[PDB]
């Protein structure tokens, strides 16, 4: 599924997004749109054999079980597949055990690169929420 | 699908409904339960020969086609099937349409018999919203 920028901050606020480890809910939106341009399908193989996977691009080496990844960790629990779903429970649960794990969102390169420090306010901008 | 009332609260807020026409949420939740036990199958079949559809038990006598109803309207211009959706969309659409055509929830007879007076935040304690 691909999100509309308003439709997916509804979505990641109804799943208590919204000042998750005290980041604010276009922080989520931002990441999303620079991860994955909103598209829950979304999948890159990385340099060292891994995939990132989903709406934010979460990592196999690490948070996901893909079969593909050795050496790896499955630190959410779960397949990568269930990453992909237009359902965004899966990505959101493991993106909330990530934020939790020391670097909060800067283990997304490109929320550091391009979202932190930003105004972030403007990708909820126009919304219903 | 059968909603639970947390989810349901959270979807009804979703499309706009807390505070609609003045009306809190809880009131669309508590006239959900009694109209339709939240499934937005139930369908029911009145004396005159009209049929009640969806989650606000929207009545075909007026407010949609379901091509079985002689000499009726359909003010919300869509077929009555579209109310047995999964998705609340067009049952809500048309419930704004009716709770702002003159009576306001009075329209559905189990609010004003269950609903109207009571303490309807009841129906969304518990909830996140
Ligand atoms: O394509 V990945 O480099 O973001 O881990
Ligand atoms: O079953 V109906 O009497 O609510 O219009
Ligand atoms: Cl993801
Ligand atoms: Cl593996
Ligand atoms: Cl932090
Ligand atoms: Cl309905
Ligand atoms: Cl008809
Ligand atoms: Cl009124
Ligand atoms: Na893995
Ligand atoms: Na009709």
């Amino acid at each position: 599924k691909v999100f509309g920028r308003c439709e997916l901050a509804a979505a990641m606020k109804r799943h208590g997004l919204d000042n998750y480890r005290g980041y604010s809910l276009g922080n989520w939106v931002c990441a999303a749109k620079f991860e994955s341009n909103f598209n829950t399908q979304a999948t890159n193989r990385n340099t060292d054999g891994s995939t990132d996977y989903g709406i934010l691009q979460i990592n196999s080496r690490w948070w996901c079980n893909d079969g593909r990844t050795p050496g790896s960790r499955n630190l959410c629990n779960i397949p990568c597949s269930a990453l992909l779903s237009s359902d965004i429970t899966a990505s959101v649960n493991c993106a909330k055990k990530i934020v939790s794990d020391g670097n909060g969102m800067n283990a997304w390169v490109a929320w550091r690169n391009r979202c932190k420090g930003t105004d972030v306010q403007a990708w909820i901008r126009g919304c219903r929420l």
